């Protein structure tokens, strides 16, 4: 149970006046996915990201700190 969502680096992207294609890779999968300029305005080769279910691409940001146990 759990693991349903797939975590992705982009590794390329081609950029044209009205769409913008990335190039994703999941271990040694690779996907493209298409998504307008201002979709794309925050993401660049070496990003990780998450697409989900609607196509929207949610940049992964990084972990939180948890050093501390709190039960």
């Amino acid at each position: 149970s759990g693991d349903r969502t797939r975590e992705l680096k982009v590794i390329d992207y081609r950029e044209y006046d009205n769409t913008v294609y990335f190039i994703l890779r999941d271990g040694d999968k690779i996907y493209t996915i298409e998504v307008s300029p201002e979709e794309a305005k925050k993401l660049k080769p070496g990003d990780w990201v998450i697409v989900n279910e609607d196509g929207k691409l949610l940049h992964v940001q990084g972990s939180l700190e948890h050093h501390h146990h709190h039960h």
